[PDB]
């Protein structure tokens, strides 16, 4: 015997974009009024490439970030749970023991000969699964919940602290040595979907209320941490290096609950 | 205690083809009256090819390209989820060291011998999945919605890039040196469905209107990029090479949505 | 608040058959009427064998062909959505790297040796999953729908384009050098049940008509395309070769449907 | 607003046993009257053993035939859709390139001796899923609809035409050299529980017919074609080798349906 | 608007016992009053040890036997379908065919060797899934339904016709040479669990009565047929052999249906 | 048109802990009166540690049983059906055969060699799991039903029973020979989640009773065996052995079912 | 004909945080008044590094805890079921033996020579799955439970009892000898989430009060075992060591139900 009043709005600003869709409840037998959100939004990577025949700069989104501020004015509203979260992550393991036994004859002009031969074999195996981009949460208190989705590794595999003598970090690298600068880098064809063009996110969020409950205000803030890695001819071959954080384009969002209204609504 | 109203309508052009099956809602304890689309239309590939004895040229569509225009009249509609979006790509990692100790004993002749032998052993691993096209969503704002499915690679493991001093690239080469011009391309036996025959595509999106509601416009524009593969004969062996674009297909849909009328029209 | 009125009609001609099963749905939330219709037939494969002691001669449908045609006489109804549609191809690829390194001690008759040993390997696999029948969509309009369903190659590895110097093509080749022409074919035992007996298809559409909705005409059409595949005694062994399409057996199955009286009936 | 008359009947004559269990269809909005039937039967194997001390003979099963006929006396009614159908077959295919370097170090009484190794490898696996009995859809018309359930192999991987110089075909054979006649025949344990006890079959089918439905006939017919395996004892080893159909247990089951009252019956 | 009747009823007798729990149906709109039953019963293995320091004894159940018999005093009634039911089984196979290339260079006191290596590789696996006890049907007719549940073979790989010289079936053997007779068996630990404890059964089947439907007799009838396996110490080391059925243990189980009354009964 | 009476009761006494929760079935339409029972409780393992610098002893549950018995005053109430039960184990066979052939080409000092070499594989892999823990049901009659939980043996692969000459049974060793007796003991890292801490049971077991039914009686029975096992350091190295039952922990706990009250009790 | 009253609270403690959402049941067919409660909350992992050229120190969560204590004043009301629970843990064994033979035929300036070759294999695979944290129950009574959630290992494959007489513990090393303290530790990327951010929990349990159920007390207890883990530079290389709980950071969160209000507060 509850009802329940959905509502939703969306804002862009610069082409990041951020949608709150919320239901809010008011059930009788709950003495707190309660209303669950969901934060289905996008955010582009921007990628872009700088080149030249012997240099060469794409600047590429190492690690985002989106943090989630409760604010009630009367502070009895605190967001309860918080999705995503967390989980143990597992390895598949396996260990093998085994032995080879055996012999031979040989002959080799009217001269014959024999042998026995013995082995001992042990390996240890361990495979897992690595994700492209590493989903932590960080934060996640009475007003405000972190999750930062960092890079791991390609599927090449390297990541952002590889180091080569001769060719740096190979992190992005289409070529030892071909083609030049603009060409050189990696095409959107086997890049990760995350950093070849927008990606994230999907975080859900309950707040618990009283019946009271006139305004909060829910404030989602997106960062995106941009590394600038670049391409240097040596001569002989390319030698890749990876600098970081330039700039780090950030957008805020404000949106405001009204819940003796059952509106949604930006800033 | 809602409505739901159903529409849908669809138009061809040229044989590309698009339907637009839409839903509206008109719920009552929502403030905003929104309404949510599915695009389930088809696009040729136009796989063509021209040859001789000793030349040939398959055209073929490299990537496709689908963007969804909202325009809202009294800027109020926004296209809140976007459907398909970006997924973080895992990858199957499994390291293993091991090491095998034996020996042996041997005769030849009256002289016996015997030895000794220990070894070492690591192995690094990396297994992961691949689609032969990889669909990356590229914008995403208040009134726009582009995706992107371009072609990664062939099963037998050949890239648009892929290159070799004698053969050139061997993409789509069915043989390196047997039969002419026409005969010499990939039967569509061993082909990727998306380039033997038309394919895709299938995007949802919801978009939420206030109560006032009147008039917006949806538009579906659909873009094919058609590389041009050749194969040059040279004396003793095929040599193929890939150039691009020549002409890129391009068909835009105008749909237009009543909210007073609750329906869905073409133009 | 909606109705929905099933109908049903079929056809055999020659011992083919099509199972035209539709479902109309008269929404009155819904501005255009319309309908959904399921193609759940049969068609023979008519795997003939003629032979002799040192001649055989197999004919076999190498690819089916199925299209589906729609007909408004005012023309307003156009088929919107049409399934099965294509699908981009996963291939699980994995890479690998290790290194193996060791030693040894020996002696054979008063002359202790010993060594050393050091190695390095690399293997590229590619995995992935191919049908014995490739089904690609061939075009799709607002008043068409192919499809094809093509052979692509048999469990034992044997494509049509297949050749060996020695024993030609060894499609369907029981034995190299034993029994005799009609017994050399292979037995239906390990063929594709789709050569074996009359297979395929599965195809679903949905039309969407106006209120005025008075006729409309569905046309299925099959064509299936017989190679003749012979085997030739060269006095030591078996020389398989392939030809093809020697006639094309072709069925075509009108259908009408009556909106106004929600039927669905044969011519 | 449709009515659902369920209605079954079962025979057994001589142990085989057949269960046509149907559900009729009385919908106002559909200009057919249809109903749909389940065959849920049993069949024997009767799988027999005669031997000696130097000979045996087992009797089984290679291949059952099932097809059912409808009739209607009017020629009304149609079988529409018949189950089990067909389906394309597919089989895992992996491909590999890889290359080994490395070298060594030695020494044998004061000589000190080294070396350097270079390999390529290659290797193309094919795998794929066999069911010991393959059941293939030989016919489906108007008024008929038969299917075969026929051997394939024996998960030692033995089929009806494997031929050994020695043995024979070692199908069935417990011990190549060791037990007599009548206990050299594969124990119930190893073989598939098809050959062991009775099995199979499960098909499914709907006829469609007009308002006007007075009576139709339907008809099972069974037919099991059993092979006869025998062994002969070769003096050193057992020599097997495989006959067929001596004779062919048929069954046929005549049952009748009255539409008018809503019953299915046999005779 | 039909009408649901459970009953259930259940009876022991020396521990074995078996539960029949039934559901009647009255369904106008169907002729033949139909009801449907489940038999969820347990049965002992008895696993029996006697044993010495130089002879054991481990009585255990080879094969269990369950088998049920319909009777109608009219004949009218006839157990319809009869779950579990025998299915094809499936063998996954796999072939490979590779060649390595490669060479070598060497060298040992001024004097410069090296080589050249070709290999070829084929290899054809088999693999399948077996059971501990494959469970067959054996009989199934108008008014009986028969089961088997018989040993195939233990995880170590050993049979009931398994043979060698020395320790002749090793079967059930703990160790070749070390404990005595009682210890010498198989713990339950690595025993499979319908050895070690009691095990089996879940049978399902209906059966098709008419209106006129008074009363009708199912009969559960479990048979376990007990193998002794011995072990006798041959001076070195033990031998195992295995018999068989010295006695039988059999049960039967008397249930009656009233279907005017709705109920069902022991006796 | 039935009811359904939920009810539960739980008691602990000396943390150990049983949960009853019932829920009793009023069916009009069954001729019994029935009642299903889950049991949901749980048990410690009481891993506890002694040791010293040149001794150890951990006590450890080698295996937990669980009886239930049912009591009817005037014996109509019979325990139906018992979950859990047992299943008959799987296990993965395959065999391969194989055949490499090749040859070599050599030459060291004016002396040009050459060889062939053949080559034959066989191997017979068999591949199955095995649970930390057997759960074997041991009795299930009209009043009784009981389950054993009993220790396979170790993620390391060492069961009750290993034994080594030299470090004897290993079970539960972190090292050989380095930490003293105490630390020397598996950390709970590495250990079943069983042993670690207490752990069980979840057992169901549905009773049919009459009418009548005024009062019934279960009784849950723990009964936890516990092995001692010990450490003796024998100068060099630990030399493990295993002991058994010192002491056997059990709890008893008197359940009463009131029918007429539709309620449940402890004691 | 039951009613369900929900209600929730929550409170945060120094970035802490318990959300104790229950679900009162008022059954009238159930004797005793149950709730049940769902422990959704987040607790950080304060991930510190303190570092210098020559030595670092990084402070880490070992293992966490969660205790809940229930306390009814009459002492009526008793945690009835506790998830989650304890699992048997699996793992997947595999056993193998081979034979290979041969022989080969060779020539070196006209001395022709030959041989033969024998060979036996043996090998015992066993895998297992290994979560990075092993969740444990560590205590389940009428007023508590506890549970653990400890440590295991890394996916590199390292414990904290792992030593290496040169490295020490090679536990989140980045590099054997490179990079400085601070910078020597492993990055977030390759961390664990349980580690790299705040993690866990999810702990369910039901609470059965009688009707008189007036008052009752939960209580949530965190604790987080931090152990300090450093790197000391010995010169010419890495080595690190693992101390432990310098401080165990806890917070208690006391929780009252009010059941004649139904309704759940903190403190």
């Amino acid at each position: 015997e509850a009802i329940k009043y959905t509502s939703s709005d969306t804002a862009s600003h610069k082409g990041w974009k951020a949608t709150l869709s919320g239901t809010f409840i008011e059930d009788p037998h709950s003495d707190k009024k309660t209303a669950l959100l969901n934060l289905e939004g996008f955010i582009p990577s921007d990628k872009q490439i700088f080149g030249s025949k012997y240099y060469g700069k794409m600047k590429w989104p190492e690690t985002y970030r989106i943090n989630v501020k409760s604010a009630d004015v009367n502070n009895n509203i605190k967001i309860a749970n918080s999705i995503p979260k967390n989980t143990i992550d597992k390895k598949d393991v396996s260990n093998s023991i085994g032995y080879s036994i055996g012999g031979n004859i040989s002959v080799e002009g009217k001269t014959a000969g024999a042998g026995i031969n013995a082995s001992y074999n042990v390996q240890n195996t361990i495979s897992y699964e690595q994700p492209d981009f590493r989903t932590i949460q960080r934060k996640d208190d009475a007003n405000l919940a972190s999750w930062d989705i960092k890079f791991v590794e390609t599927k090449d595999g390297y990541n952002i602290d590889s180091y080569h003598a001769i060719y740096g970090n190979q992190l992005f690298m289409k070529s030892r040595l071909y083609n030049n600068g603009d060409k050189n880098f990696t095409d959107d064809r086997d890049l990760s979907t995350l950093i070849s063009g927008g990606f994230s996110p999907n975080m859900a969020l309950a707040l618990t209320a009283p019946k009271n409950a006139k305004e909060s205000v829910i404030i989602v803030e997106y960062q995106r941490f941009d590394n600038d890695y670049i391409l240097n001819w040596e001569t002989t071959q390319w030698r890749g290096t990876n600098k970081l954080s330039s700039t780090s384009e950030y957008n805020e969002f404000m949106f405001k609950i009204n819940w003796q209204d059952h509106k949604i609504e930006y800033y």
